[PDB]
């Protein structure tokens, strides 16, 4: 675990992240994707063997000895807002069984379903809150990267808040 657990967030590409781990703003099939899937391709392409899961879920795959957590969001374009609420929840709650059965003491996490999964929302509170109540039990340095300078302000806020 890391000495003294924290939240931090960054403005910046996951894909040069300084974390043990990286989770994946994955899709279902494995596929190559968009945004942060498609730079995580870039990076980790070995990654993606049989890397395909389904929704609420997250599957881990080593590239080298880098540990890739898939983490597939709901699209909101095609869940209702209570089951996609669901989904949502349950992925991160994976993420975190996955980054404690890795052992990692630090993981580089997007915002799971914010971007092309938003079905046109913001959706910052509502992941982030669903990221901290998974993360919270953990004892990895979690390290959240983000693209918009307005979102790098109220993320800090959020975890600043509860400080
Ligand atoms: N500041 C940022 C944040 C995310 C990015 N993703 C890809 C490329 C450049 C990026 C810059
Ligand atoms: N957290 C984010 C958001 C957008 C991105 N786009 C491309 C690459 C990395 C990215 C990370
Ligand atoms: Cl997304
Ligand atoms: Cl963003």
């Amino acid at each position: 675990g890391a000495m003294a657990p924290s939240y931090r967030v960054k403005r910046m590409d996951i894909a040069k992240n300084d974390e043990e781990c990286v989770v994946n703003a994955a899709n279902p099939r494995g596929l190559p994707g968009d945004g942060v899937c498609k730079a995580v391709y870039k990076k980790w392409p070995e990654s993606f063997k049989n890397s395909a899961t389904p929704v609420g879920t997250a599957k881990t795959v080593m590239c080298g000895t880098y540990p890739v957590i898939h983490a597939v969001g709901p699209n909101f374009s095609n869940y209702t807002e209570s089951e996609g609420d669901r989904e949502l929840a349950a992925a991160y709650r994976e993420v975190a069984k996955e980054v404690t059965r890795l052992g990692v003491n630090s993981v580089a996490i997007p915002l799971l379903s914010t971007g092309v999964y938003s079905g046109g929302k913001d959706r910052l509170t509502q992941s982030l809150n669903h990221l901290f109540t998974a993360m919270d039990s953990t004892d990895a340095d979690v390290v959240i990267y983000c693209r918009d300078k307005e979102w790098e302000k109220k993320i800090s806020e959020a975890i600043q808040m509860r400080t």
